[PDB]
């Protein structure tokens, strides 16, 4: 159950890949687009924004990646012990009965 | 239960997607919007507040998915715990009394 990460699960090169990185800068290049669809931005904002954001864009794809996965798992381990909780109170409430039934042996 | 989060969770690459980025910036555009409606911002104002935000937008929502799912899944696992010491203290109000009665016995 060991998916290895790698770059090419960071990102392909190329443009239209569906590496993390790649597919945030599309999405940051549609939101532009739109903008510029409308009468909102010249064409040099374009470039400034983009060229501004992709270390940053970078950074949090980075972080993304390495949390992803284990989170999941973390929360059914979690829900897995909310269970075992259930039945360690059940067998006590099964405890305090049993011992007040061996109370007299003494 | 181990659902597996993926970048389709975080944002898919469509403009009126379901993914976090995709709402965040939705809602964004909204309350923009309805500012520009009301006499208050010029059109492009509007772009710079949006393009300025981009990056933090993305920084909060990353933030967001990773720590969203397991929170609830502790509390419960806390609650159950809870349950968990009440029979605890049931038992141990059984053995103060328990030894009582065994006092004599030595």
């Amino acid at each position: 159950a060991v998916e290895p990460i790698t770059i090419a699960d960071l990102t392909e090169v190329k443009l239209d890949g569906k590496g993390a990185l790649d597919q945030l800068l599309q999405v940051t290049r549609l939101h532009l687009a739109k903008e510029h669809d409308a009468g909102r931005l010249k064409g040099q904002e374009y470039a400034a924004v983009l060229t501004g954001g992709i270390t940053a864009v970078l950074q949090n794809a980075v972080m993304f990646l390495l949390q992803k996965d284990e989170a999941a798992n973390k929360a059914a381990l979690v829900e897995a012990q909310i269970k075992l909780t259930e039945k360690q109170g059940e067998l006590l409430d099964k405890q305090i009965a049993q011992a007040d039934k061996d109370a007299e042996l003494i």
